[PDB]
């Protein structure tokens, strides 16, 4: 059993030049796969789109499932973050099925470390 939720979109740095939106990544599993039982992490678009070539770089044919993307149409700011909310959530649970993109270091490290992406980066590349 493994439930895994992305949640609870939330503005950090709000009214300043480098605000942006990230998401709680809620993990719970009942799988040793895992090193943590339950998790909270909060992860940006930008570290989902890292985590996505990184997947492709470490998987060979294995198909790294979509990200949402960028919408050619305007609507509310809310509207938007929650179509983009769905869309992290639908590829995190994707990705959860796949026994070969599960075995990936950086996805657990990404998921229940608060490592930054260059931390988990250089630990790759560091041996
Ligand atoms: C870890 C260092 C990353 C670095 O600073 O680069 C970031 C840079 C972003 O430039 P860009 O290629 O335009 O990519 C943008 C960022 O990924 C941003 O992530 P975040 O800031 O919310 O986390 C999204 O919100 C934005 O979406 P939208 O346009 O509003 O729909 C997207 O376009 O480009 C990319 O990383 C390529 C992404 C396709």
């Amino acid at each position: 059993v493994i439930t895994v939720r992305v949640q609870d979109p939330r503005v950090q740095n709000e009214g300043s030049w480098n605000s942006y939106v990230d998401y709680k990544i809620f993990l719970h599993t009942n799988s040793k796969a895992f090193t943590a039982k339950t998790s909270c992490v909060r992860r940006r678009y930008r570290e989902f789109v890292w985590l996505r070539k990184q997947l492709q770089r470490n998987a060979g044919l294995v198909p790294v499932p979509e990200l949402p993307g960028k919408s050619t149409f305007f609507g509310t700011s809310d509207e938007f973050i929650e179509k983009r909310r769905q869309g992290l959530q639908h590829f995190l649970e994707k990705v959860l099925q796949s026994v070969v993109l599960l075995s990936d270091s950086q996805l657990h490290l990404f998921l229940q470390s608060q490592l930054s992406v260059p931390e988990i980066e250089a630990c790759v590349q560091g041996r």
